[PDB]
């Protein structure tokens, strides 16, 4: 599935995203607009082996498991592949462990370089919310 902005925006707050560990919305969106574009369905191959999963792009060297990422934990409990469903769930579950990890959202590299210290709040404008 490949979400609309708002679309998106909505799936998160009613996950409880909205200022989880006090990133606000926009972070959330932001994020997964430059990881995946907005399609669940998105994956790409680490040059270590490991390979990210689904709308926010979660790593199989810490957090799933996808079968092929020899020296790997699954801190998630979960296979890749649940990462990829259109329903967002399982993503948003493992990202919350993820930004309670210590880093925050620095985790996501692309939020680091194109999301961080920006309006983050233009990506829920217009939104129904
Ligand atoms: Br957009
Ligand atoms: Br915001
Ligand atoms: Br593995
Ligand atoms: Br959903
Ligand atoms: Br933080
Ligand atoms: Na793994």
């Amino acid at each position: 599935k490949v979400f609309g902005r708002c679309e998106l925006a909505a799936a998160m707050k009613r996950h409880g995203l909205d200022n989880y560990r006090g990133y606000s919305l926009g972070n959330w969106v932001c994020a997964a607009k430059f990881e995946s574009n907005f399609n669940t369905q998105a994956t790409n191959r680490n040059t270590d082996g490991s390979t990210d999963y689904g709308i926010l792009q979660i790593n199989s060297r810490w957090w799933c498991n996808d079968g092929r990422t020899p020296g790997s934990r699954n801190l998630c409990n979960i296979p890749c592949s649940a990462l990829l469903s259109s329903d967002i769930t399982a993503s948003v579950n493992c990202a919350k462990k993820i930004v309670s990890d210590g880093n925050g959202m620095n985790a996501w590299v692309a939020w680091r370089n194109r999301c961080k210290g920006t309006d983050v709040q233009a990506w829920i404008r217009g939104c129904r919310l």
